[PDB]
């Protein structure tokens, strides 16, 4: 299977949800976790991907964060387990593509305390995460030094995250698979960073066999595809 995970910088377009539906289908992923619908609660409907027709979405009130979790009508997924943020950051979906089980937590961390945002969260859904987690999304921050144009150490906060995520025997699967990589996924006028991941269990290593980082017109962040056995 193939999982993909995007910032898409909103959908309440019908020209952003047309051009994501054509990019959705030619990169032709089993399960995709967008960031930033800025989608309402009252407003999810509006997301409808021909291909795609089990989607799972966390959203709040307010059009501003608001996550997806799509699964393609390919893929035999079963569900076991939904559960959404209140407040729209993010959603964890369990369940098995033939009797194989996956728990995939998709994640928008806001822009300010963000590695203490994610912290908070991996606390709250400890009972959740298991030895076939995926982790996924905008988590906001760099894991490691060269996650940054600049190349600065991370800081206590993200050096506190890194520990709670060691501690539940999880990994930067991207970084494990590359580990000089000096790619990004956001840009500014002055610098380049990784802000984006996929984190997951040290068990599921052995499954993943190749991830890519794929630059688009849609968004101002890059997407991350994860091809697993
Ligand atoms: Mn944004």
């Amino acid at each position: 299977i193939t999982i993909l995970t995007l910032n898409i910088n909103g959908l309440n377009s019908a020209i952003k949800r047309h051009r994501l539906a054509s990019w959705i289908k030619s990169q032709d992923p089993s399960v995709c976790c967008i960031q930033e619908t800025h989608l309402t609660c009252r407003d999810t409907h509006r997301l409808k991907i021909k291909g795609w027709r089990k989607i799972y979405q966390a959203n709040g009130k307010q059009k501003k964060a608001g996550v997806a979790i799509l699964v393609s009508d390919k893929t035999d997924f079963k569900p076991t387990k939904i559960k959404r943020d209140k407040e729209g950051h993010y959603i964890m979906v369990k369940g098995s593509i033939q009797q194989e089980e996956l728990t995939i937590l998709n994640i928008y961390a806001p822009n300010t305390g963000a590695p203490r945002f994610i912290k908070q969260v991996l606390s709250d859904l400890q009972r959740d995460l298991d030895s076939h987690t995926l982790i996924m999304g905008d988590f906001n921050t760099p894991l490691s030094t060269l996650d940054r144009s600049t190349r600065q150490k991370v800081n206590k906060d993200t050096q506190e995250l890194n520990s709670a995520l060691h501690q539940a025997d999880l990994i930067d699967i991207y970084r494990t698979l590359h580990p000089k990589s000096t790619e990004y996924t956001f840009s500014t006028a002055n610098g380049e960073s990784k802000i984006d991941h996929i984190v997951g269990s040290k068990a599921l290593l052995s499954k993943c066999k190749r991830t890519e980082i794929i630059t688009n017109y849609l968004s101002d962040h890059s997407a991350i595809k994860l091809e697993l056995r």
